[PDB]
């Protein structure tokens, strides 16, 4: 297990999407889970559930795509958390921006206080906070704080929880 | 100048990515300024620079893709037909989290001062800020502020400006 951020940049949209197609084919081949986002001339690809040697191989693939499609490539790695696979995600919603950003400040100081690392995204009236590397007891407290901020600033809250880092997709036919 | 947000949801990743391919082909076929983001089983497609009648047509296309690939579809719409928009993306990088978040606060204070709307994303050592609703003179000012913040907090900065169709990238 490990995370990897790969960034493709190029002015040719078609070549960029050809590189995407191949990169995520390689990642999925090594049992990677890919997240990606295309905006303008930039393509960002987040690959999770991949150990060290797999990341080394995917890096090789990224370097090869750089030559084949004439694009710029940069990649970054966690790189190696000692212990990991303990995740929580919180979503705040409200029409008051000022209150939302107060909630953000309190939640991430709290999360960092319990030695958790945060990622957050504010867009419109929706604020998303992702907290990783956080065990069961900590999530219980962070949930309390979420409920505290919920009541205090009169905003909406919802949660999604990952505990095993094993992801199950169900298909019905 | 109106925009549009289309969201695809489905359990079949391959079918989901087929729907994406067809949707953005249609979106690009018209006016079509396309941005998209895939995460888990949810796919978000953001379309800008599309007038009233085009957005109506793209909605029909999405409903058709729903039937063809057996996926869930929801979409939201905004507009319409204006000169501004005028979009700005700024990127801060640095090893000092406290300094990054200080730069964030100053940057969004300025943008909101000039009646601009901000969206931002912090992950690891990278901070990205999308600023909308800001005309050319304002973007030049926000660009100066970005360069000022570079020196003060000792962080890496680059900004890009999109008006069309035409997008300008500035590197430091
Ligand atoms: C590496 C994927 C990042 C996707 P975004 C942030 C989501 C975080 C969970 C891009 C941030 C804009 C500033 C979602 C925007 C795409 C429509």
């Amino acid at each position: 297990m490990g995370e990897m951020m790969i960034i493709f940049e190029g002015d040719d949209l078609e070549a960029l999407e050809k590189a995407l197609k191949e990169m995520i084919r390689q990642a999925r081949k090594f049992a990677g889970t890919v997240e990606y986002w295309l905006s303008g001339n930039r393509l960002m690809i987040r690959i999770t559930g991949v150990p060290e040697q797999v990341r080394k191989e995917l890096a090789k693939e990224a370097e090869r795509l750089k030559a084949e499609f004439n694009i710029q490539v940069e990649y970054q790695i966690r790189g190696s958390g000692s212990g990991s696979g303990s995740e929580m995600m919180i979503i705040f919603e409200g029409d008051d921006l000022e209150a939302l950003e107060k909630a953000l400040k309190e939640m991430i100081r709290q999360a960092r206080k319990f030695a958790g690392t945060v990622e957050y995204w504010l867009s419109g009236n929706r604020l998303m906070i992702r907290i990783t590397g956080v065990p069961e007891q900590v999530r219980k407290e962070l949930a309390k704080e979420a409920e505290r901020l919920k009541a205090e600033f009169n905003i909406q809250v919802e949660y999604q929880i990952r505990t095993g880092s094993l992801e199950h997709h169900h298909h019905h036919h």
